[PDB]
């Protein structure tokens, strides 16, 4: 405990990297969807149509399908399952935080305090074609959720002893570069993430590119500035044949996150 005012980023003073205990007191899940997941055509809002419509064609007009998709570091967050839920049976979403996992919970029971997904459930059903509407959407996604797990990427078995079937697909969403303090952790994460992936399993990463920080308000917390070339590099060490890889150049508002764009990639677990 030593706490900087903001010259660096909350429980990072000593090692150069927030440590992960930090998420589980200075992370607030309300203050975090309320910051970046409101959704006018704010900086926030125009990267997170474009995470939709990825994951939109990954899941619903490529291949990517199965019986179990792992969420892991899902956050408080469920926007990165909606268009999954219609290609897997069973979704397992996962994080480090306590306090995500609760409010995970929190809409799992549609409880009335959990935060409001409606708008952006609503943005994919238009994605997808206006099959459904949100409420029927919000169900289906609902009942896809089996399990709602701890997880250390950090750790050989990042999920502990928590059994689960490999999994057909593992998708990771602003979470690596948070809970990576490095590139050798960052390549054992994807790794350990690899040993509940069947043989060929996909492998589904998001993330900003080159943010060494990121603000919720005012609490900052670390992140690894990554590069297009040092991400790749970093899969294929991991075991892993990169199929497709996508840059962009929208970035987060300067008040929120220094990224410089945001890289997606699909990529398959090798021999
Ligand atoms: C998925 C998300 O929304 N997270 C919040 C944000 C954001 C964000 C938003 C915009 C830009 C940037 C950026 N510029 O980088 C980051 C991250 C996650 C990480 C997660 N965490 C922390 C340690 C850890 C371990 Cl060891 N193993 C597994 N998960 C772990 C912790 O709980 C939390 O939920």
């Amino acid at each position: 405990h030593h706490h900087s005012s903001g010259l660096v980023p909350r429980g990072s003073m000593e090692s150069g990297f927030t440590s992960k205990d930090t998420y589980l007191s200075h992370f607030n899940p309300r203050d975090y969807l309320e910051k970046y997941y409101k959704f006018r055509h704010s900086a926030e809002s125009q990267i997170l149509k474009h995470l939709l419509k990825n994951l939109f064609k990954i899941f619903c007009l490529d291949g990517v399908k199965g019986d179990l998709l792992i969420d892991i570091g899902s956050g408080p967050t469920i926007y990165q399952l909606l268009s999954a839920c219609e290609s897997f049976k069973e979704i397992v979403v996962t994080d480090y935080s306590d306090q995500n996992l609760q409010e995970l919970e929190k809409w799992l029971k549609a409880a009335p305090a959990a935060f409001d997904w409606s708008p952006v459930v609503t943005y994919v059903c238009d994605l997808e074609g206006n099959r459904v509407k949100g409420p029927e959407k919000e169900e289906k996604l609902r009942q896809a959720v089996k399990q709602v797990l701890k997880c250390d990427v950090t750790q050989s078995q990042p999920l502990g002893a928590v059994p689960l079937p490999p999994a057909d697909c593992v998708l990771s969403t602003l979470c690596l570069d948070a809970a990576c303090p490095d590139l050798p952790t960052y390549c054992r994460a994807l790794r350990n993430l690899g040993s509940l992936l069947k043989p060929g399993g996909f492998l589904v990463i998001m993330d900003a590119l080159k943010s060494s920080y990121y603000m919720i308000g005012e609490q900052k917390f670390s992140s690894l500035p990554l590069g297009r070339e040092a991400v790749e590099a970093a899969v294929k060490e991991a075991g892993y044949t990169i199929e497709w890889f996508e840059v962009i150049s929208q970035s987060y508002s300067s008040t929120m996150a220094n990224n410089e764009g945001l890289f997606s990639l699909v990529a398959r677990k090798l021999s």
